[PDB]
């Protein structure tokens, strides 16, 4: 609304979560308009935005092609998008199959295991009132542990599920690229070779590079 | 496989996450056996369990009614059970509907918002190598914020989605009951009246009380 795209995607430019959804929209050739919700100015707690998400966090999605259907939680947004619109199953497992729920498994690992613990690392590095080395260390270690989990699997198979790149793989990309800068003496390709190759393979895709490049642009300027 | 139940449910007794799955299994008349994986002995990091879940955390599920299908992540386990076995849709939204994805939304809020932040509150209270009041406060405030979000919604509608109790609602129960007993001088019913009523309504269900009673038994002297 105010644009002619199928989706409105409300996100904060610095966040991992909205760009993840952008990746998936790009893969599926779905038109979207990015609507910036600036967490730095507390806009995610604006009453207008909280009408979209009572949690008052980015991102959120409106599907103008489905009666302006509103949905939040980035993982749920991805799932909605892929399930409804990836009917050829280019990048997703078919709903109502075993593999679908393995796909779901990995997305919950992303959303509950990668996101929150990566996020606490950033928090205690950048944002917490006190600088607390033991807290920074905690979530550094946990980030590395997450990498080791991915490596455990990816060293033995190309993709997380179904023998192809899916929304399961894609979901990890944004956070994994962001977290590198927050780890000391860290050589991603050296420490986790299979995970690194997997990561940088996806990031090379124009469908993923484009949105990520736009994040970069948006962030270069205040 | 040593028992004749449809499901092996691997959980740690003290964790919120396994019992959640139990709730759903009970609701859906599905037979299961609980297999305790003892985090106190680091059993979740054993080679045997890590074959089930490379993440090396509880819980995990084996569906012996589906060729010993193995799945982990408690929210994914719930969705699998419900989607496959709630054919009359007693407590779940139909796959391939808008409401399914609102249902999924709320489960992700549970899994990514309630769980991890509640967990960090417990961690910095009990387990961290040093006491850090600013860290405890952070996650104590976040916990209350989660309650606030539920209250914002549940004070204006009975259930989270679809006008009935679903796995969306059920998913919150175990962590909520743990945190409200965890927190000192906290009057749940006073502080968040709609959420409290919604909470205790579910906990009164025999299908939910049964597993929760078993947890309390296991947790006790
Ligand atoms: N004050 C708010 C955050 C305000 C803020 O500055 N937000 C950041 C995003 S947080 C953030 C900041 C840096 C990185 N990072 O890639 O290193 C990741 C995240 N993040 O969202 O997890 C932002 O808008 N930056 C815009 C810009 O850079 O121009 C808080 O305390 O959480
Ligand atoms: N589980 C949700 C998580 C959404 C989320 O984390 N949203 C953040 C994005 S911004 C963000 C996300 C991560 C981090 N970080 O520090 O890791 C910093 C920032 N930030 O803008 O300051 C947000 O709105 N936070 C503001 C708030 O909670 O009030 C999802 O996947 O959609
Ligand atoms: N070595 C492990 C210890 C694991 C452990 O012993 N489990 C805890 C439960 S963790 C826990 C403790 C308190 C609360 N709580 O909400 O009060 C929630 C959780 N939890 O598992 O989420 C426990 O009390 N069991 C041993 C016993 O009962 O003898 C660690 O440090 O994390
Ligand atoms: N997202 C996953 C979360 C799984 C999870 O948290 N598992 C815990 C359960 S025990 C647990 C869960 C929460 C808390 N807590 O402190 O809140 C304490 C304990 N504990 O046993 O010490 C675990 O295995 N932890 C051990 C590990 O990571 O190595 C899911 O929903 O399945
Ligand atoms: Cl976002
Ligand atoms: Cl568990």
């Amino acid at each position: 609304a105010s644009h002619d795209k199928q989706f409105s995607l409300f996100l904060h430019k610095a966040s991992a979560h909205g760009w993840k959804v952008a990746f998936v929209l790009e893969e599926l050739s779905l038109s979207y308009e990015i609507v910036l919700v600036d967490v730095a100015k507390n806009e995610q707690k604006s009453p207008e935005f909280m009408k979209l998400n009572p949690n008052g966090r980015t991102p959120a999605l409106i599907d103008h092609g489905n009666s302006d259907f509103v949905i939040w939680e980035s993982n749920a947004m991805v799932q909605y998008v892929a399930d409804k619109y990836d009917t050829e199953r280019k990048i997703s497992m078919a709903p109502g199959t075993d593999d679908f729920y393995i796909q779901l498994q990995w997305q919950y690992f992303q959303g509950t295991g990668q996101g929150p613990y990566f996020g606490q690392l950033v928090w205690f590095t950048l944002y917490h009132e006190e600088k607390i080395p033991s807290a920074v260390t905690r979530y550094k270690e946990e980030a590395l542990r997450v990498f080791s989990v991915l490596e455990r699997v990816l060293s033995n198979q190309e993709w997380l599920v179904g023998g192809k790149m899916t929304i399961a793989d894609i979901s990890f990309v944004s956070w994994n690229d962001m977290i590198v800068h927050f780890l000391d003496n860290f050589d991603f390709e050296k420490e986790f070779p299979a995970t690194a190759a997997w990561h940088y393979k996806m990031l090379k895709r124009p469908t993923i590079k484009r949105p990520w490049d736009e994040r970069r642009k948006l962030m270069s300027r205040q």
